[PDB]
DNA sequence: CTGCAGGGTTTTTGTACAGCCAGACAGTGGAGTACTACCACTGTGTAAGACAGGCCAGATC
């Protein structure tokens, strides 16, 4: 199989090479695309048309630093 | 024992010089900022009307 391929064969070299993988995990998109799933359903305009004009908004809108950290507010 | 009344007794309560400043009253000219109903759009539930086919009556096999 592949991944144990990548795992027994070429983990030393990207490892040496760039620094750190898992840094790069794609872990982050797919993980947090059940927030693309949730934001259909409450924030919705709704209309393909504006559907994801919106939810794309919204999301980034979710994601800049700015808003989370005042979301933290001193801890 | 009881009820009632002069005063006590301490607390509470308002009236009392005396000066100071927060807080409000008018309005001005309209911005403007908050509010309230369109509004474009389809997803979801709904229930009137197709309808068919199953059944009884008419009449038959
Ligand atoms: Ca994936």
């Amino acid at each position: 199989t592949n991944y144990l391929h990548k795992t027994l064969a070429h983990v030393p070299e990207i490892v040496e090479r760039d620094g750190s993988i898992g840094a790069w995990a794609s872990e982050g998109n797919e993980s947090g695309n059940k927030l693309f799933r949730r934001f259909r359903k409450m924030n919705a305009r709704q209309s393909k048309t504006f559907e994801l004009e919106d939810i794309l908004k919204h999301h980034w809108l979710y994601t800049s630093k700015y808003l989370q950290k005042f979301m933290e507010a001193h801890k």
